[PDB]
């Protein structure tokens, strides 16, 4: 009974559309990095960002490429592989329309909300259960244009919601590793 976990923040490089939440791994990650203080990195046979973190009785490898998307998707593929890490271990990151702007959407199986990313990462994976922690930025009112209000760019809006939710999430982080998350379930999934 051992084993570490791996944690993979998607998102999107540069910005323009990295605006729009569309860099949730890479803010989440950013932010509890920022708070971890961990010196992160890039490099990895993949080359791509990355920084191991020592925690809740366990180490966590938290990595992130470019594109993230099909980036990671492939990123881990290999990575992946080449760590040889198991599902329940692999963590990934993303943005997804849930309810409002300023939720977080923590799952096991539950994933891959149409994505060339994701899908890349299934089909680079192969699928082994992988875990998955998506972010419930908004929903969708209808057919008219979900990705689109998806994509928006709450800058805002999403400013105060990003260190909101992230607050949120981050204290039922802490709190799930300082005993466990049916508390920070109850206390952050509870908003």
């Amino acid at each position: 009974m051992a084993e570490p976990l791996l944690v993979v923040g998607l998102g999107n490089p540069g910005a323009n559309y990295a605006r729009t939440r569309h860099n949730l791994g890479f803010v989440v990650a950013d932010l509890l990095a920022a708070r971890l203080g961990a010196k992160f990195k890039a490099h990895k046979r993949s080359g791509a960002e990355v920084a191991t973190g020592r925690s809740a009785g366990r180490s966590l490898v938290l990595a992130k490429p470019r594109c993230y998307m099909n980036e990671s998707g492939r990123q881990i593929g290999p990575l992946a592989k080449f760590y040889s890490v198991a599902p329940a271990n692999i963590i990934v990151i993303h943005d997804d329309l849930d309810l409002e702007f300023g939720r977080i959407r923590l799952k096991i199986g539950g994933g891959e909300g149409g994505h060339n990313g994701l899908r890349s990462v299934v089909a680079a994976l192969g699928t082994k259960d992988f875990q998955r922690v998506r972010i419930g930025i908004g929903r969708p009112p209808g057919r008219k244009d979900p990705a689109a209000f998806v994509l928006e760019n709450f800058t805002p809006a999403e400013r105060a919601e990003v260190p909101t939710i992230c607050e949120q999430a981050a204290d039922a982080t802490e709190l799930l590793i300082e005993q466990g998350m049916e508390p920070a379930q109850n206390r952050v999934h509870a908003w």
